[PDB]
């Protein structure tokens, strides 16, 4: 049993709910959040801008430092930082971004690192402002992840279409 409430089973795995994966987060204090990141960890918009917000600017620093002695993630790959305020750990995995035109094969690389995890707050990988389509991303998602995932879609409109046309 876990403390998430209120998602819809979409699979063995996959539970879906319409939230602000920065209050569900700071609800549950999750053991992982999953950001929404790029390369540079540069948490300017998106979810990421949104979480990085809610820590006041504590995951940046944090990021920067990471960047300045790491050097960049790779498209599909992902780091572990503090969750900070948010949660235990955050998951910093990079989609690809498709107004930046990435390969979208790459997104199943990304959702392969959910599997290290057994249990993760997640938002759907490369959808908003990544680009890509988010009915696309969630059956990516029930195909590749493994562990136990909670996906918290910020749209209601876009929530109900995921659930309506899920297969
Ligand atoms: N709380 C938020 N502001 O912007 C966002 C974009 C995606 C998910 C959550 C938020």
């Amino acid at each position: 049993v876990n403390s998430f409430s209120g998602y819809l089973k979409l699979t063995d795995n996959v539970y879906i709910k319409n939230a602000d994966i920065v209050e569900e987060a700071k609800k549950v204090k999750p053991t992982v959040v999953v950001n929404a990141a790029n390369v540079y960890l540069k948490h300017g918009g998106g979810v990421a801008g949104a979480l990085n917000k809610a820590t006041n600017n504590a995951m940046q620093v944090e990021s920067d430092d990471y960047i300045a002695t790491n050097g960049p993630l790779k498209v599909g790959g992902s780091c572990v930082l503090s969750g900070h305020n948010l949660a235990k750990h955050c998951l910093h995995v990079v989609g690809p971004n498709v107004n930046k035109g990435e390969d979208i094969q790459l997104l199943k690389s990304a959702y392969e690192n959910f599997n290290q995890h057994e249990v993760l707050l997640a938002p759907l990988l490369s959808a908003g402002i990544f680009g890509a389509d988010p009915i696309h991303s969630l059956r990516v998602c029930v195909d590749t992840v493994r562990t136990n995932v909670y996906l918290a879609v910020f749209d209601k409109n876009l929530y109900d279409k995921l659930v309506s046309s899920f297969l």
